[PDB]
């Protein structure tokens, strides 16, 4: 999770090109956690779809 | 991603176990015109099903 101080995006340790967080390619396990690092952002599903 | 002059599939590269192409099992990092050796297939996703 990684930004350019806004346009949080995704990417991994090979380049920038950055994406959006995109949950298809994000994992989830733990929700909202007392976990240190949250940044209070939000990422679109592709399948909202409405 | 392979074909045998027909259905388009994607295999790993160890086996051959074709799965018909799918956003599933696909990538995008940008634009169309940036990319070569394109097949150009339309990759099956199954959005017509959402």
């Amino acid at each position: 999770f990684v930004s350019n101080g806004t346009h949080w995006f995704v990417t991994q340790r090979n380049f920038y090109e950055p994406q959006i967080i995109t949950t298809d390619n994000t994992f989830v396990s733990g929700n909202c956690d007392v976990v240190i690092g949250i940044v209070n952002n939000t990422v679109y599903d592709p399948l909202q779809q409405e």
